[PDB]
């Protein structure tokens, strides 16, 4: 079955960004909540699928969709945050230059439209290799990032960022650039280009 | 095993002038047939995504699945529920709508009301909701099938189901299917949900 | 221009199921921010139909539904809540006990799906007029409850618990009915009636 | 003020065979004309709703003005977009469509391929993206109308659009439907754009 993969760095390191209370739960808690339940899920719909019970299949969708959205959301952004993260590869950069201008203009579009979210989510710098372009999206929910390869996600789930940044959305995103993990993005833009 | 195509109750003219020849022929041979068809497709697409650990995949077929998958168990019940010579509700049955809707009158334009409303493409439905223990009127988007209550009597309100003999005007067309409405198989339906 | 209601208690009153710092926060932050950009909002509407900008006015029909509804729904909020709420009328006991066997029963149900929440939203119990029944809903995000009479709301928001509860929201849903406000819920009830 | 039903650019009869006079006849007559008639009606309520601040009214409106008002929105660009004698995109717009998508008939391909995947009702577009400065395709379901980029050419496959000439074989209307692409109206809308 799926597994609760560890954090590629301790639950303080984060700091003075993202809390150690903020990231033990989230880790421990939420991530592995959606864990347990996608592997409860999987095997409803087994045997649904199985059985040939097709109305209860469609109807365990949304499940599977929320808790494997979550599993493959947070299992992202565990590799996403980084306290020397270092700055994006050239090939990276030139492109966020093509596609956006700059750096700045990307880091405010992204943050703009992440802060937009109406209720919990994500934002997300993808690369859609159809169209050769960086893009920027948000994602409802658990909701996966579809048509396009992710590259770096921003979790907007209040259980994010609500312990200590209370209401104040716009601080957390702006600041969570300061622990983006941009070798792992490069890495990412790397592969996505292959 | 594979899904297949049912064969319809009746002959493609029996219907009329209600629903005409043509309208049942393309209706069974070519919609259903097309949404059995691709349901075959996504189920082995989904079958592969699950075996290989593909969840992001898997996910993202959710859709299809639900939109043909419903095709299939939308229509195989409308033809069930279709009748030249349609009968009567049972006793019970009789008894139960007067119950919850005051007369079979009432039903009739309550359903038919909301049917005619749906904005775009989709399905007004009777079902028997079994944890209240009692009758409600739903509609459902495009081929969503109905959740929550089990399906008694359907009526499919996409605009191929009435454009060539209908036109624009679906009032018509929802007026007139109750008098092919078949009270032998709903009553069945209500009996077995009971 | 809409505006921010006092609370009729004091913000420590609801220990220890809701906490002073939650109380604070979720009115003079989280209510008060969707008065202010449903305020907002409102005028930007205003100038687009009185200019014949019928895509722009379409295009903030969200704004409004989130921040409308967020201040709907935090409004009712207020008033189902207090430290000594009492016990339902008569009149709504007696409609619990036909519409759901028992107060139990009803507690559990609501319970359960507003539990079951996906991302951000409220659960509710509602009068419906027509069907003259009382029944149970959930709403996403600000979505306000629609057709029905709303009665007593839940707000399983993060930004409702995360504070005190951390993950852990059915112990939030189970305790708030030690501090439902059933003198208003039952004049609600009362209203609902006539 | 009231809005009107335009007067079609061209007789009813112009656009056989790729477009049967009869559909464009009903197309224009009885739907985009029941979208007028109920806009303005749904304008009236709204309008109401607002000057009563009765703000759970106004925001339940919301659906039926998007539904008609996008329905009114669309059907006047794509009565604009069509004609027997279309000419050829300006050199600056098949030069962007170079860029943006390789060739004219990759384009092609691309926006027919979309649309005709479309579950249920709606719409294909081609658009720009001022922010960008690029081309884009796009889908919408029901009336939803094209959100951020500026439409140029839109495809209505609603089964109203093509059901009485080509029944079910929606493919061959949609690429068919190129063959009266107004070229003109297009680079016009495109200069406008940029
Ligand atoms: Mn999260
Ligand atoms: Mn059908
Ligand atoms: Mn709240
Ligand atoms: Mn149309």
């Amino acid at each position: 079955k799926h597994t609760l993969p560890d954090l590629p760095f301790d639950y303080a390191d984060l700091e003075p960004v993202i809390s150690h209370e903020i990231m033990q739960l989230h880790h421990q808690k939420n991530h592995a909540t959606y864990v347990n339940n996608l592997n409860q899920i999987e095997e409803k719909l087994h045997e649904a699928v199985s059985k040939g019970n097709l109305k209860e299949a469609i109807a365990l969708q949304p499940a599977l969709k929320f808790n494997g959205g979550g599993h493959i959301n947070h299992s992202i952004f565990w590799t996403n945050l980084a306290k020397d993260g270092g700055e994006p590869s050239k090939e990276l950069m030139d492109t966020i230059k093509r596609d956006f201008g700059s750096l700045d203009n990307l880091q405010k579009r992204l943050s703009d439209i992440t802060i937009a979210v109406q209720g919990s989510g994500w934002g997300w710098l993808g690369y859609c290799k159809k169209d050769k372009i960086l893009k920027i999206a948000t994602c409802a929910n658990q909701d996966p990032l579809e048509g396009m390869v992710p590259l770096f996600g921003i979790d907007v789930w209040e259980h994010a960022y609500y312990l200590q940044y209370k209401n104040v959305r716009p601080d957390y995103v702006h600041a969570i650039w300061k622990i983006a993990n941009w070798k792992n993005i490069s890495e990412r833009f790397a592969n996505a280009r292959q």
